[PDB]
């Protein structure tokens, strides 16, 4: 079998790292967040 899910509309913006579009912009940018803000390396145990 094969599905998927898709939103519903159009928008002229989009994420492209989750699939999270926005009509606006201001929307998107503060989504995107989620996908910035971690770091590789986290709480080295030196
Ligand atoms: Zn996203």
């Amino acid at each position: 079998g094969s599905s998927g899910s898709s939103g519903t509309g159009e928008k002229p913006f989009k994420c492209g790292e989750c699939g999270k579009s926005y009509n606006q912009r201001v929307h998107l940018t503060q989504h995107q967040r989620v996908h910035t803000g971690e770091k590789p390396s986290g709480p080295s145990s030196g």
